[PDB]
């Protein structure tokens, strides 16, 4: 007998404002993975014991001490902007919260060292739609609406500033994390995170996506990323420089820069320099980080906007599979 009455609660881990993970466990007794909760995948996947570079530094999946292991070894290769990851598939038991499914997943053979190096947690757990699931494997959240033990088909992400991490709620939302009420956009279409974004403004002037554009909501993305034609754009409303590998300005220069506002359904959505600078210094003679960044996303997803951290850090976001909308309110 399963009641529609559950809504578990997931503890984050914030590494350094761009790695948000928590724990789930797979197998019998369960083997614990630090995993990224991601809205822009949609497929499991953890370090296999069968792995070789960065599989060395992580843990990893045993199928040999697991008594509820079910082979499949279908090849699975997994490539984003991000990242490539390559393995095979593997059924087993996994549980997050309280909640425990029988899951279809990839143990992970193919690590590479950039940017798997850098990366602070084992897994990834993708919380996208079964329409962009790799090898059509039916994703978590999908199982876990097929048991009826949710409250509510929604999920929802609290982030933290870098003392709680952040929380994942499967079933519901947290109030004691958000504060007024949420205001909800529909997706464009079923099968991805995304809606339409009608404008971004720099200071009190519409500069971007003036004809609208689209925006993944990313939770897996440590930071808000654009095109490289709007980043361009933005960069130089700011006055950031592109160093190696971000954009950067004088850090005396850094709360002075202005508010940038993403409209989004009928209301603005505004990060203040405070939200968008590491502001690790105050010093003219010192470099400081913006927590954007340029991506172009391939199609069908791209040309994008993708929303991450830096966005789900300032507000409290829950999605929601049952009306196919997401919703957020100011983060506290
Ligand atoms: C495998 C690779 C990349 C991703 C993307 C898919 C779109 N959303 C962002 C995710 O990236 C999560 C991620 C992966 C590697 C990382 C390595 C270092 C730091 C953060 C990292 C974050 C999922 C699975
Ligand atoms: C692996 O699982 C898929 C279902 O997602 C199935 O279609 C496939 O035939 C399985 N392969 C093996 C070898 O069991």
């Amino acid at each position: 007998l399963t009641l529609g009455n559950t809504t578990s609660s997931v503890i984050l881990t914030n590494y350094m404002d761009t790695q948000y993970y928590g724990e789930i466990g797979i197998g019998t007794p369960p083997q614990t993975f630090k995993v990224v909760f991601d809205t822009g995948s949609s497929n499991v996947w953890v370090p296999s014991s069968k792995c070789s570079t960065a599989c060395v530094y992580h843990k990893l999946f045993d199928a040999s001490d697991s008594s509820s292991y079910k082979h499949n070894g279908t090849e699975l290769t997994l490539r984003y902007s991000t990242g490539t990851v390559s393995g095979f598939l593997s059924q087993d038991i996994i549980t997050v919260g309280g909640i425990t499914v029988t899951q279809m997943f990839g143990e992970v053979t193919e690590m590479p060292a950039l940017p798997f190096m850098l990366a602070e947690f084992d897994g990834v757990v993708g919380m996208g739609f079964i329409e962009q699931a790799i090898g059509r494997v039916t994703p978590i959240f999908d199982n876990i609406i097929s048991q009826g033990v949710l409250k509510e088909d929604v999920f929802s992400f609290y982030y933290n500033r870098d003392s709680l991490g952040g929380q994942i709620v499967l079933g519901g939302s947290d109030p004691q994390h958000y504060e007024g009420n949420f205001h909800y956009i529909n997706l464009i279409k079923t099968g991805v995170w995304q809606i339409q974004m009608k404008g971004v403004s720099v200071g009190s002037s519409t500069l971007l996506c003036e004809d609208g554009c689209l925006a993944l909501v990313d939770t897996g993305a440590s930071y808000i990323s654009g095109s490289t034609s709007s980043i361009e754009k933005l960069m130089e409303a700011l006055g950031a420089k592109k160093r190696l590998f971000d954009y950067v300005v004088k850090c005396n220069e850094g709360p002075t820069l202005p508010d940038i506002s993403f409209h989004l359904g009928g209301k603005e959505y505004t990060l203040t320099s405070a939200d968008y600078v590491f502001q690790e210094s105050y010093s003219s003679k010192k470099l400081c980080t913006l927590a954007i960044h340029a991506m172009d996303i391939p199609p069908p997803t791209g040309p994008t906007w993708a929303l991450g951290a830096t966005f789900i850090r300032k507000f409290y976001t829950e999605f929601d599979r049952r009306n196919n909308r997401i919703g957020f309110a100011l983060a506290r």
